[PDB]
């Protein structure tokens, strides 16, 4: 239905476009990235984590080809040259992870695009959303430069969600053993995080987020409320979300668990789910939803303090919000 | 001085070794495992986390040789034949991880051993002791079975103590990001903890810890007011602590940073220790403190709740410990 | 149509029981293992490297059920106790590891079972076989424990057939750079090799094999003119066979690759496969082949000298070739 | 004595100053790179791979401070306004890894260096040298940009000149199972090498190696008779080589490994070690030889055609040939 462009054909550009092909309300005509059709092709059918493309994949010319679909292929390192209204693409994923400040990302509307979304949390957007959280805040006449947030804010803010609303949180931490993404290095190497610098496969590397304050763009009440860190260890995909938060109501680990279990299968469903399962990260690769209530650790003291664990595939369920962005912005017309 | 035997010569067993090689105070004159002295002689000499060992390291017979010493080898699985008696053994080191009852762990006493050290968390034990916060509860009249707890309740407790003594613990929550160990799974084979049984260098695998509760051993005042759970990941060696803990007195950073380096370097010098450098796992590798605290990390909310955040190299800084109280028991008489 | 018994319900077992789903030929009517059916589901339905089993798994009493068929569990360590006879099983997939003896392996006969296939290279068997290779020496009267040979022996056997038929093989080596797998440790602990007990996830370690031997089983003209070795590396599935050799005929790499092609369209098709692609380990996971030529990699050095490499997924490719022996065997009477 | 400038400070140029500072003979004045100094000093005080630098290291402004030495730090990232003159500096690492071929190492030469140093493969050097194999080469009227090879290259030059002077080498075809290297991606990133492309620390990695090719530029006498390949495996440091031959006449275990430990403690001592313990790769982590053979793991077959698998640090092994060439050079007059 609409056409979309992908800027930076990466772990989450390529992850988006898979999400895309079972979307038929989205159309990914044209991506750009640093290489050619033939390295982006190679790239696009194996994948080190989510396996090959159940799919047709080919070449001809610039363009790639999957199930006989064309996708143009474009290489140009400033977003201005990418023409992106000469092909119809009104929607663009900004997700090369250079171009997260307005006025970068901004490039693309100039370049002819309608609307952008910055795959990351940004610098002076027009708004920032989690879709099952408020993306009813969205406004087709004033936001033309969207944040869809980090895949960490994406799994925090749907359960804190629930939390707040049906307990009340007082103030909360939190920490995200995450896998280690792109944004690392394979050896230490120089990086402005000293820590992100370090050898990424070696050793648990504690590193900051910003996800627990940016739980305050979309749920404003929480404002002040919460801080966390990460922790990235030695796994290519999948991570958890691990908060310990105060409540103004005393609570049992039944009551909190069956609340998240109510709002996975309603409100929330499709982007909270629930598992009672004794699972590990491996088993949450692919997986679609943006948070997964883990069960089994839940845990209260004194009926006020609770921790909730909940896993996320970073990559994937990530994508999928993406795409349900484009697909949710384009129905409030462009 | 006092002559040391160890039963289980494993990742404890032989750090355990290594650090008595440097204290003048404790001499290991034999050790039990269950294989001969050729595998042992080797493991001894040649470690895949630590290096190679800084000794001279031969075989004579079925015996070792470390540095001119010859170091006694059996190889009895049930520890009521191993006639510590006999060779003058007076402290035995229970480190296999399969006699932490009091039932399985006293037969060293039955065999002519006078004081037993379990080196984990144990059951039906005279006491449980962490060096820096109750070794002065240790009365060498009614004690002769001894746990030195688990690492992570060594690492965490020496700092509960300073919050709790300086500022009041209401409540709080832990989770251990933990290095794998021996009691994991290669690729998922059976186990009593399901997650456990899952491959071990491929996943974030959520499991338990009584680190939290087991506190309260030491530190009784704390009794009901901790909880948490552990995540073991890819990495060989050294875990970390999260304690994210809800505190009588109105706090800062500042204040809780400056009362953790307070104690750092006066009282609990040598167990635990201060770091305002960004560092990761790998860094510490090789430490010998029970407890880092990576003040960089430390964080505060409405500056009641906060977060710490602790590093400690489960093997060696343990294993330290655990020589540590032989000497210390030693020294009030046998 | 067969009723198939599986003996160690691990790595081997499990993946031979998921090859068995898909062949309509053999039924798996009862696993024996050393834990409870809630367990064996567990690692049944969650896997760390093949992912989540598509069928519908549950537990009913102490037995199985997979896609409405009950799967009977037992927990018996001495495999004499078995009772196939009185179950109607009359093949058994001797997959413990710890019964490779001829001996041990007939307890299943003595137990009711008609024939053993033992998933490893053994000792005494009454018969070695590589399916593609030998089959055709299988004899239903003489051969009743009956050995799958190694997954690495059935990786090169089939190329090192072609080769020599086509050129003539004077001699060879080859080295397998191997995934880990159950049989090393975690952390350095006793093993009977040395090097196997070393950490598997830290190092690359070199170990024998009988592979580059056992080929003169299959393949008698090649008896005494080979020989190998294992590097064990930091991967959980996928390993490749480097096989370099000395040839009777002077060769061209478009020579070697046309050869190996045209005998993985014909001759060997299903067992041998041919690629052109430079792909990794990680893409051939789920393989169900026991080989797929690397074609880039083919290389000749002075003519006589060739180096072939050869990916196979030791779990996937060599448990369908343990179904593809069973519907076999019993294509020819029981 | 002499000094020395590193363009480069990344995993061997910083490698290479910690061996320089156990040579009174090597000065290291200056180092360039891409970052600031407070970040190198850091890189230099905390390795993942080889611990904390055994030294005192601060900043003074655009200078390293190590020992109280004075270390300049540069930021060019054209080598032609390095300005080596300037500030005596006569010999250049070229360590970044982008400056090859000589046309382009030639700049350090332009502004002022007299003699470069290329830590790598190179294209129109001067000349090619493997200490312990043909330093008696080097020109010092004639040789300017000189080529130190590979890591590869220096472990298997020292042994296969032992194994052709002994017994003669018809051909061979060699594999070396390396670490990753920062020249790989952490997740699927685009890369000329499409097997180099995907993540590192998930697979077994084929990529190509001109490293057997080179053994002819230091023993020309070998000139057209070895070829190979590479696995770049999940480790984050040492590696091995495995070299297939075929003699000029039959040998057995025994003598091919007596030749080499002769080798060994004689003409060779210090480049090529012998070893008879079953190690694996993290036992030789800060091995300063360049090559030491795993005798346990020689075989023959046929008696013509053996195997020989040596092991090496490829970076402090290299790094210290590296220091050792450097010397070499002075030592012939600048
Ligand atoms: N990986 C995750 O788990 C995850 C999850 C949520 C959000 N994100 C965010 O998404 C963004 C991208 O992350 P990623 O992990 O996919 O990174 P990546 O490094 O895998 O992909 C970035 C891609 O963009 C390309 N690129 C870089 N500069 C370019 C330019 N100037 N023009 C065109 N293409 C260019 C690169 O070649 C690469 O293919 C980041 O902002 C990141 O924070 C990542
Ligand atoms: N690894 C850590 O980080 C760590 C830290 C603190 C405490 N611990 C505790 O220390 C204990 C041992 O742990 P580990 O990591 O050294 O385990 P391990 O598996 O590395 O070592 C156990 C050793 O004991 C031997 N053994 C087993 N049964 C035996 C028996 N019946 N008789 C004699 N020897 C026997 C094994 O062969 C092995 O060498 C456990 O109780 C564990 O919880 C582990
Ligand atoms: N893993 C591979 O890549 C591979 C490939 C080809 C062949 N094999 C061979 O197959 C065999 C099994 O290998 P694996 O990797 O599946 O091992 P594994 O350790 O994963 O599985 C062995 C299973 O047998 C069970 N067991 C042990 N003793 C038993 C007994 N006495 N009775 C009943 N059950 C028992 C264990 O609990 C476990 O579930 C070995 O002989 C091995 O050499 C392995
Ligand atoms: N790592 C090994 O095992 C090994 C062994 C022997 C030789 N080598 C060779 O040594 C070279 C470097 O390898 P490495 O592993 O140290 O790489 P690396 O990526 O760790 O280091 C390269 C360093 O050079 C810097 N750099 C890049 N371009 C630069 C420029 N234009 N000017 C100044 N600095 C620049 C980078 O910031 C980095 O610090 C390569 O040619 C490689 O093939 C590597």
């Amino acid at each position: 239905a609409v056409k979309v462009g992908i800027n930076g054909f990466g772990r989450i550009g390529r992850n988006v476009f898979r999400a895309a092909l079972k979307n038929p309300d989205i159309e990914v005509v044209a991506v750009n990235d640093l290489t050619d059709a033939n390295t982006l092709a190679h790239l696009l059918k194996y994948d080190s984590v989510h396996g090959r493309l159940d799919a047709e994949v080919s070449v001809n010319g610039n363009n790639l080809v999957v199930n006989g679909k064309e996708i143009i292929v474009k290489a140009e390192r400033d977003p201005e040259n990418l023409a992106w209204g000469e092909i119809g693409v009104d929607i663009v994923v900004e997700s090369t992870g250079r171009f997260t400040k307005r006025e970068d990302a901004a490039k693309h509307l100039e370049a002819g695009a309608k609307k952008v979304i910055i795959s990351a949390p940004a610098k002076n957007e027009d708004i920032t959303i989690v879709m099952g959280v408020n993306q009813d805040k969205y406004d087709p006449k004033a936001h033309h430069v969207i944040s869809n947030a980090s895949a960490t804010t994406n799994c925090l803010a749907p359960f804190a969600k629930v939390l707040h609303e049906q307990f009340g949180i007082v103030r909360g931490m939190m920490t995200t053993v995450h896998s280690y993404t792109n944004d690392q290095r394979i050896l230490d190497l120089p990086h402005k995080d000293l820590r992100r610098a370090r050898a990424a496969a070696e050793s648990i590397i504690p590193t900051t987020t910003g996800a627990a304050k940016a739980v305050a763009l979309v749920l404003p009440e929480l404002k002040g409320k919460l801080n966390g860190m990460a922790m990235r260890v030695p796994t290519p995909n999948v991570s958890v979300v691990d908060l310990v938060a105060e409540l103004e109501k005393e609570v049992t680990v039944e009551e909190v668990n069956a609340a998240l279990k109510a709002a996975a299968e309603g409100e929330l469903k499709g982007i909270l789910a629930y598992s009672e399962e004794p699972l590990v990260s491996r088993d949450y690769n692919g997986s679609t939803v943006s948070s997964t209530i883990d069960a089994l650790s839940t845990m209260v003291i004194d009926g006020k303090m609770v921790k909730v664990v909940s896993w996320y595939d970073n990559e994937t369920g990530y994508s999928h919000r993406v795409v349900d962005l484009a697909a949710y912005i384009a129905s409030k017309g462009l």
